[PDB]
């Protein structure tokens, strides 16, 4: 897998976000995890966590995995890279997602958030408390 440009547009929620892509605008769904909606608990802290991670970035990236790029909805699915941090790892680590959605042709960083959602479980940080 590698990692290709886009430029932030808007933030959306704690696991979408509008991004340019190859000069075309695009919601995407962060694959592998899922952050509480807006009006669930922890949902305003998650939202904040992106948007604040990606407006901060200096870089965005996104990676598609090895199977579906789009979902049923039009919302794009890769992993977004915030200078070279990947986003769902960050607001996992944090209890601010859960490693979830995990589709067979697209779940390469499975365990790596499954780590680090291990160690938000571990301290009982945020969905976790
Ligand atoms: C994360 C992800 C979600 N989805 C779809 C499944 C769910 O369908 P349903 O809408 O039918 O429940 C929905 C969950 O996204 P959200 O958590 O954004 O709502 O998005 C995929 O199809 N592939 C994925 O990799
Ligand atoms: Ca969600």
């Amino acid at each position: 897998l590698h990692k290709e440009p886009a430029t932030l547009i808007k933030a959306i929620d704690g696991d979408t976000v509008k991004l340019m892509y190859k000069g075309q605008p695009m919601t995407f769904r962060l694959l592998l995890v899922d952050t509480p909606e807006f009006n669930e608990k922890y949902g305003p802290e998650a939202s904040a966590f992106t948007k604040k991670m990606d407006e901060n970035a200096k870089k965005i990236e996104v990676e598609f995995d090895k199977g579906q790029r789009t979902d049923k909805y039009g919302r794009g699915l890769a992993y977004i890279y915030a200078d070279g941090k990947m986003v769902e790892e960050a607001l996992v680590r944090q209890g601010l997602a859960k490693v979830a959605y995990v589709y067979k042709g697209n779940n390469t960083h499975e365990q790596l958030l499954r780590k680090a959602e291990a160690q938000a479980k571990k301290e009982k940080l945020n969905i976790w408390s």
